[PDB]
């Protein structure tokens, strides 16, 4: 009886993902994920980014665990790690913009936008799986 | 008899721009611009970027003075200055990619791609105007 991820979480490449059914502001989304020992999703591979971008298209704009709330124009994941050069290609054309006003990052369409953190959007949690 | 820019060069915001009629590889484009005391275009304002992106759409993919030939994934203008955070929004979705293989930057459509430097593309030169 191999259970890769908890009930209603999805396994992808050694991690477990939870796709919210409701919409919350960015900070509340962060908190929701911490409630289940997880983090508002931190993207770390292209296959992961591809899967979360597709899934998120079916619901609508969706938060990820990325923001420049600490220092404008510097984007940090919720675990404090820096956004790598190779991931900057995921930004949509024209993003990030409205710097200092739109401080949190969302999947929008086929890439990332920065958006106003107070907006309510879907969100995704990620934590490690338990292998079999 | 006020002449803002030399013959067949276009004035925009204190600078003079030359739009090639032929296509050259990136290095040859750099050299062409140096022949006329100019530089393969270094973008320094949004109004400038807007104007060069529109004009370049009418001809086809066009080189700008930007490349990561010195150090992969670090993009420097031809005068050695670094690419600012605010200009990274000009990259098309999915760019820059093919890192280390596509080392020079072009206007493509409505944003920037990195491309193989050996390809022949149009190009644009920029130098200071002489005020009146
Ligand atoms: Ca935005
Ligand atoms: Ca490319």
């Amino acid at each position: 009886l191999c259970r890769l991820c908890p009930w209603d979480w999805t396994f992808l490449l050694g991690n477990c993902y939870f796709f919210s059914k409701s919409q919350r502001n960015w900070n509340d989304a962060v908190t929701a994920c911490k409630e289940v020992k997880a983090q508002l999703v931190i993207i770390n591979s292209d296959e992961e980014q591809t899967f979360l971008q597709q899934t998120s298209k079916a619901k609508g704009p969706t938060w990820m665990g990325l923001s420049d709330l600490k220092k404008e124009a510097t984007w940090l994941w919720v675990d404090g790690s820096t956004l790598s050069s190779r991931f900057q290609k995921y930004w949509n054309r024209g993003e990030p913009n409205n710097i200092g006003e739109e401080d949190c990052v969302e999947f929008a369409g086929d890439g990332w936008n920065d958006s106003k953190c107070e907006l309510k959007k879907f969100w995704i949690c990620k934590k490690s799986a338990t292998p079999c």
